[PDB]
């Protein structure tokens, strides 16, 4: 038992919920909660601006001192940083951007990332700004992820595609 509500169970380990992942953090403090990272962890808008916010910065400032040690991350690649006050640990991933060309294929290793952790709140890698279409997004995920995963789907009228077409 977990403190997560409401969500829809799509799967054995697979559960998703129309909500803004900063309010779902801020509200449960889940032990993970993953960003939708860039491989600089520049954080300037969707869910990384948006728990960067949340933050007041930290986040940002941590994330560069992380880069100046370690140079940026892969695409499809991870790192575990701090939650700050909104989760023990913040999983950042990075899923392809579409709109830069970048192999739709790498969002299969990017969900990878998510089985290093029993359980996470995330939100559908590679959706929104990053250009792909959270459908496939959350067939990957389900044929990906073996561990629990919570996700929220900002998006209402996306969700209620995302749950209505399910297979
Ligand atoms: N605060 C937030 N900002 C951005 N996104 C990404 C996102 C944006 C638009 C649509 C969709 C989707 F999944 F519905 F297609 C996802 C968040 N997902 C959860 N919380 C989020």
């Amino acid at each position: 038992v977990n403190s997560f509500s409401g969500y829809l169970k799509l799967t054995d380990n697979v559960y998703i919920k129309n909500a803004d992942i900063v309010e779902e953090a801020k509200k449960v403090k889940p032990t993970v909660v993953v960003n939708a990272a860039n491989v600089y962890l520049k954080h300037g808008g969707g869910v990384a601006g948006a728990l960067n916010k949340a933050t007041n910065n930290a986040m940002q400032v941590e994330s560069d001192d992380y880069i100046a040690t370690n140079g940026p991350l892969k695409v499809g690649g991870s790192c575990v940083l701090s939650g700050h006050n909104l989760a023990k640990h913040c999983l950042h991933v990075v899923g392809p951007n579409v709109n830069k060309g970048e192999d739709i294929q790498l969002l299969k290793s990017a969900y990878e990332n998510f089985n290093q952790h029993e359980v996470l709140l995330a939100p559908l890698l590679s959706a929104g700004i990053f250009g792909a279409d959270p459908i496939h997004s959350l067939r990957v995920c389900v044929d990906t992820v073996r561990t629990n995963v919570y996700l929220a789907v900002f998006d209402k009228n996306l969700y209620d595609k995302l749950v209505s077409s399910f297979l």
